[PDB]
């Protein structure tokens, strides 16, 4: 069922619902609820989709599809698609502590990013994830158009029965 490369994030799998916050300086801050789900197809890779919406009336926001490999345990590639016509691999590493996985990726660490030609100048994304039990949290820190690397969307998720 599971490759066996993926076991140490098997706690991902699931349904995943919550509320995070975006900012940027070129930009008003604004809320979001977020939907995630982690999935697989018995290789060495999550599935990973994302919708977020308004929390006002629950008008869509951005979203993000794509894989999580592990190359061999304890390393990630996040290989994702935006909507916004960006292309983004993050690259970096997990631990296991208990009931907590700690995940660290980066752009920056011999990840990539693809712009269309219509596309806002984003330069790198970093990610920071914990899951802990039934809960999943991250910050993600952007560079882009003219700004240095700072926060730019953070959440809260909780597992779904």
């Amino acid at each position: 069922d599971l490759a066996p490369a993926l076991q140490a994030l098997s706690p991902l799998l699931g349904s995943w619902a919550g509320r995070g916050a975006g900012k940027y300086p070129t930009i008003r801050p604004f809320e979001y609820l977020e939907e995630v789900v982690f999935a697989h197809v018995g290789k060495p890779f999550l599935t990973y989709t994302q919708q977020t919406r308004a929390v006002a009336d629950g008008k869509p926001l951005h979203s993000e599809t794509g894989y999580l490999r592990v190359c061999r345990p304890g390393c990630v590639e996040l290989v994702l698609a935006h909507p916004s016509g960006i292309t983004e691999i993050e690259v970096g590493t997990y631990s296991v502590t208990g009931d907590v996985i700690e995940l660290e990726l980066s752009t920056r660490a011999d990840g990539s990013i693809g712009l269309a030609p219509t596309a806002k100048e984003v330069t790198a994304l970093d990610r920071s994830y914990r899951i802990d039990g039934d809960e999943l949290s991250y910050s993600l820190q952007m560079r882009a158009v003219g700004q240095p690397l700072q926060d730019h969307l953070a959440a809260v998720l909780h597992r779904q029965r």
